[PDB]
């Protein structure tokens, strides 16, 4: 009787990785469910064994918040993605090029997602970090609200700022860039994590294994989240990479 329970959060990332992974797992004969949840909660749920772990943990910055509350709660099991990022991106025909320059562009707003995101603490600690940010906002909106709002921007070719992250699709859709960093309040060398509830390793370790051995690249990532944008149901996104890509998948079950 082989059963897993998994939580994630609502970006497009972590849809694809979710999917992945779960799909893999039902191939080789778990019971897997899963829920979407708010990133605070998605934690807590782990921290109190109602769920047996995630794969999305951006670390160490982003979910910094998170970790100092549930950290000694939970199993950090390790990066399961190297090298993410977090930071304010802009379409590439904009002439700033530093969160230094920021002046008066884009009515001086930070267009964000839901506010409990990791990478909207990071913003706030960063408007309050750079002085020529001083009367700039953080305006919350949400995942889907942003790209939608980045697209309408760019058609009209307006000034806009947003809350952005790799992997994501829309670096291969729109002509983007990140904007430097050079006090490293966006975050400057994060993963994507796995953390699994404690006692996973001792009462269920067929699930904690896989868990374990989970990983994958920016490309593959960007491969899955790229078909979903395309009409591609998550499932059948997931499918068609783990197919591709068989051998790299068996790895995770040995
Ligand atoms: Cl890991
Ligand atoms: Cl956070």
């Amino acid at each position: 009787d082989k059963k897993v329970d998994l939580v994630y959060m609502n970006w497009d990332s972590e849809v694809a990785s979710i999917n992945v992974l779960t799909q893999a797992m039902k191939e080789h004969g778990f019971d897997v469910k899963t829920t979407a949840l708010d990133n605070a909660v998605a934690w807590q749920t782990v921290a109190n064994g109602q769920a047996d772990g995630m794969v999305s943990a951006w670390l160490p910055n982003t979910h910094k918040t998170q970790w100092q509350k549930y950290g000694k709660s939970v199993d950090l099991l390790g990066p399961n993605l190297k090298g993410a990022k977090v930071g304010f991106v802009v379409p590439s025909y904009m002439n700033v090029n530093s969160i230094e320059d920021l002046t008066n562009q884009a009515n001086k707003t930070i267009t964000g997602i839901e506010p409990g995101a990791g990478v909207m603490a990071a913003s706030e600690k960063t408007l309050n970090s750079y002085d020529n940010l001083k009367d700039w906002k953080l305006v919350p909106s949400s995942s889907g609200a942003m790209t939608v709002a980045l697209g309408e921007a760019i058609k009209q070719h307006k000034d806009i700022v947003i809350t952005g992250w790799s992997p994501h699709w829309m670096f291969n859709k729109y002509d983007l860039k990140y904007l430097a960093d050079p006090k490293g309040t966006m975050g400057t060398s994060e993963n994507i994590n796995t953390i699994v509830r404690k006692g996973l390793k001792k009462e269920n370790p067929e699930a904690y294994k896989v868990l374990d051995k989970f990983n994958w690249t920016t490309k593959d990532m960007e491969a899955v989240m790229l078909d979903i944008q395309n009409g591609k149901t998550p499932e059948e996104a997931a499918k068609n990479w783990i197919k591709d890509h068989q051998k790299e998948v068996d790895k995770w079950f040995k």
